[PDB]
C-alpha cells in the first residue's frame, strides 16, 4: 500500500549484513526427504517426493545460483520442483525466487501481503519502504491461512504469522513417514517504529497472535528462516558426524516463541518508556 509521508521508516540493515549471512555452506540432509539448500543464515529447505520436490524460500538473488548448485550437489533437479514457498517477501528469502521459478518452472505459493510486495519487488516495506529491492515476482497460488497443498504423500499447509511482515508466513510439513516439521518465520522487529505505526497499526496485537498459533503447535522438527534462530550450523556439523537426529527438537518451536517473545516484549516496552 502507499505509505504515510508522516510514518518514520525504520533503517534496513546493511547490505553487507545480509552478503554475511549468504556466505555459502554445503548442502546437507536434516532428515529423510528433507534437505538444506541455504546458506549459513538464510534458509531454504528442499522437501522431495516421487511425485515432485517443494522449496521454501530462495535467498538473496546474488544466491540464486548456488543454490540451483546445492539442489544439483544433492542429485536432484530444478525442472522437479513444483512449489516455491516463501515465507516473508524480503530479499534475505525472496530474493531469488524470479530466478529459482524461472530455472524450475515451478508455481510461487505466498499469502496476499507477500504476493504484492513481491510484485513490487520488494518496494514500500511498511518498515523499509524501498530500501532493498530484490527481482519481481508473480505469485502463482496465493496462501490463505490453514490452505494445504498435497504433493507425493507431503502435506504443506499455511500458518500465517503476521507481524515481522503484514503478510509473514510460516509452514507446516507433514513428511509421508508422519514426522512433523514447522518453517517458522521471523519474529524478529529490528528498528521497528512499533507503536501506532501508521503503516501498519495492528503491528503488536497481530505479531502477539502470531506468538499464540505458534505456540499451539506440537511438532518433530523446528526449523527457521535464519539458521541461528534453530542452532544450524552446530546441528549440521553434529549430524555429519553421526548425530541422525540433531534436528528433531520437540520443544524448539515452543523455545522459539518464548525467545522471540521476552525479546518483542523487552523491545516495546523500552519503546513504550520513551520519554
Amino acid at each position: 500500500a502507499a505509505l504515510d509521508p508522516a510514518q518514520p521508516l525504520a533503517e534496513a540493515p546493511p547490505y553487507s549484513l545480509f552478503e554475511a549471512w549468504a556466505k555459502p555452506v554445503q548442502p546437507f540432509a536434516i532428515w529423510p526427504g528433507v534437505w538444506y539448500v541455504g546458506t549459513e543464515n538464510l534458509s531454504s529447505v528442499l522437501l522431495t517426493t516421487p511425485q515432485g520436490h517443494i522449496l521454501i524460500d530462495a535467498g538473496l538473488d546474488a544466491s540464486a545460483p548456488q543454490i540451483r548448485r546445492n539442489i544439483e550437489a544433492l542429485g536432484f533437479r530444478m525442472a522437479d520442483i513444483r512449489y516455491i514457498a516463501n515465507s516473508h517477501a524480503r530479499l534475505d528469502q525472496a530474493g531469488g525466487i524470479a530466478r529459482l521459478k524461472a530455472w524450475s518452472g515451478a508455481r510461487v505459493i505466498a499469502s496476499h501481503a507477500n504476493a504484492e510486495q513481491m510484485a513490487r519487488g520488494g518496494k514500500e516495506d511498511f518498515a523499509l519502504g524501498d530500501a532493498l529491492p530484490f527481482p519481481p515476482v508473480t505469485v502463482d497460488m496465493e496462501a490463505q491461512d490453514g490452505q494445504q497443498w498435497h504433493l507425493g504423500g507431503v502435506t504443506l499447509a499455511a500458518i500465517f504469522t503476521p507481524g515481522h511482515l503484514p503478510g509473514a508466513t510460516s509452514w507446516k510439513v507433514t513428511l509421508a513417514d508422519g514426522k512433523t516439521l514447522i518453517y517458522a518465520d521471523s519474529l524478529a522487529t529490528p528498528g521497528y517504529p512499533l507503536i501506532n505505526n501508521r503503516n501498519y497499526p495492528t503491528l503488536v496485537e497481530d505479531i502477539r497472535r502470531s506468538f499464540a498459533r505458534l505456540e499451539a503447535q506440537q511438532v518433530d522438527i523446528f526449523l527457521a528462516n535464519k539458521g541461528e534462530r534453530f542452532g544450524l550450523m552446530d546441528k549440521m556439523a553434529r549430524k555429519a558426524r553421526g548425530e541422525n537426529n540433531a534436528f528433531i527438537d520437540k520443544a524448539g518451536l515452543a523455545r522459539y516463541v518464548a525467545q522471540s517473545r521476552a525479546a518483542f516484549e523487552k523491545q516495546l516496552a523500552a519503546q513504550r518508556a520513551q520519554p
